[PDB]
């Protein structure tokens, strides 16, 4: 992922294409704060193309829709179906957005957090132009090894020289620097910073707040989504092209939800993601209800969360896939019945009894939470409304023996989805084992990226993880 510039310009990655690269050379670089641009050199010249992410999906304009930047330039490079080719990404030198750079940090305010937080291999990069690479090596110590920058490159005294920090990084964490009475100086693991207890979170929040601290964070998460491009190959299958919102989001394969009792259909656009464990799918198509019943049914879920309105911006972002109130539908092999609905504030609850078709023993309810207030764009200003449907929605499944994992959908089924699943994981950890518990915002959210691609679209939405979890601690 070194196509990805965090922090320059479009006249930098012009200077940067024209004179570094060559026809077919592409970048990558945050733009209107929000949205993104993918700069490619072509015949001589260089074009930038949007890519804008309100929270849904990457929306690449002239393209197609993606889950994650990795995964749209994986698809490019591997594929004339963008209108311009992407052959050579060309690397960005700069370490801000790498688990072990923490830029300006002092000696005494690094051995301190090596000490207190570090392990056997824990290693971190600090910064006139010179760096300094300190190591935690035992059963212990730490060792600091100097890095010298001159001429532009990178180098430890002595070896090699780097183009980039990164290079040389990799280097010695390959090939480890050995002291000469035999310390193995292993380069194991980056110094986590990032994991906190939860009656700190308004102290990490107002300094994540100062110039934006939450911005380097959510794109030091993005750097590692390269590690997450999973096959999912099923998705791909031309029998089930149909079946899925937007073509190139798809299920992994070692995730997907698989349907099993079909017309002699395996297929739907989901997959369980474990932290109570949760089904993060799209919303339905009007040819996949009766296989969103199908999964329903048999994963034995007892609740849904719809984090979208069926219709926002004159869009289709979910059809309706449960009869009105008091009616009652067959949707294939199952039958569901409307019992009731009740509004409240922010969302609808809809209480539906799925049963399979000649079988009335298999009768369940299956309650609806319709969260009805989400904003068209970005995330929304106060995080309550969406604690306390989660709470509700929480104390529903744990009254419920034996409920299966619980769905949640939005359109797309990655960025609100995440979002709420998210702040679900957290949330449940804090209710638990209380406030002195440790939790690890990035840590949690590359977990559920690893089941579902880009859980958890943008910055708006990572920053009302952190305020809501800070809220949902507050009232506590
Ligand atoms: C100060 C910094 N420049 C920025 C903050 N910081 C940093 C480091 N790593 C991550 S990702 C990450 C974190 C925990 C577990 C997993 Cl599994 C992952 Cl992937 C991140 N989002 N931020 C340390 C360096």
């Amino acid at each position: 992922r070194r196509w990805f510039h965090p922090n320059i310009t479009g006249v930098e990655a012009e200077n940067l294409l024209l004179t570094r690269g060559v026809d077919g050379s592409f970048l990558a670089r945050p733009s209107n704060p929000g949205d993104f641009t993918l700069s490619v050199r072509r015949n001589g010249a260089v074009t930038h193309i949007k890519i804008q992410n309100t929270g849904d999906y990457y929306d690449l304009y002239g393209g197609e829709k993606f889950a994650t930047l990795a995964e749209l330039v994986q698809y490019y490079m591997e594929h004339g179906q963008l209108k311009i080719e992407l052959k050579y990404p060309l690397n960005c030198a700069d370490p801000t957005s790498e688990r072990w750079f923490h830029g300006h940090l002092s000696g005494k305010e690094a051995e301190k957090l090596l000490t207190e937080k570090g392990k056997h291999g824990s290693f971190l990069v600090r910064e006139p132009g010179d760096f300094v690479l300190s190591v935690r090596t035992g059963d212990s110590k730490v060792t600091h090894v100097m890095i010298r920058c001159q001429e532009l490159k990178y180098d430890v005294g002595g070896g090699e020289r780097f183009d980039s920090l990164t290079d040389l990084v990799e280097h010695y964490k390959k090939n480890p620097m050995v002291e000469t009475l035999g310390t193995v100086l292993q380069l194991k693991q980056p110094l986590n910073t990032t994991r906190i207890n939860a009656a700190e979170i308004e102290s990490r929040v107002r300094e994540l707040s100062k110039l934006q601290g939450f911005w380097e964070e959510f794109e030091t998460l993005q750097q590692q989504e390269c590690k997450l491009l999973y096959s999912r190959k099923e998705g791909q299958r031309q029998e089930n092209k149909n079946k899925n919102r937007y073509k190139n989001i798809l299920p992994f394969d070692h995730t997907r939800v698989v349907l099993h009792d079909g017309d002699p259909s395996d297929y739907i656009n989901a997959n369980i993601i474990m932290p109570k464990s949760y089904i993060a799918t799209q919303g339905c198509l009007q040819n996949t209800v009766n296989d969103f019943w199908r999964m329903v049914f048999q994963e034995n879920s007892r609740v849904i969360v719809m984090t979208t309105k069926e219709v926002e911006r004159g869009k289709s972002k979910c059809v309706k896939y449960w009869p009105d109130e008091y009616a009652l539908k067959e949707y294939g092999v199952m039958r569901v019945r409307n019992v009731k609905e009740s509004a409240a504030h922010d969302y609808t609850l809809r209480e539906l009894k799925l049963s399979k078709v000649g079988q009335g023993n298999t009768e369940r309810t299956v309650w609806q939470y319709h969260f009805r207030t989400w904003p068209d764009h970005g995330v929304p200003s106060d995080p309550g409304g969406v604690l306390d449907f989660l709470e509700e929605v929480h104390h529903k499944q744990e009254s419920i023996m034996d409920a299966g994992p619980v769905v949640v959908h939005c359109s797309a089924g990655i960025g609100r989805t995440g979002t709420f699943i998210v702040i679900d994981i957290l949330i449940d950890i804090i209710r638990e084992k209380g406030v002195d518990c440790d939790i690890d915002v990035p840590k949690t959210i590359q977990m559920v990226r690893s089941q579902r691609s880009g859980m958890v679209q943008t910055e708006a939405q990572y920053r009302f993880i952190y305020m809501a979890v800070q809220h949902y601690i507050e009232t506590l």
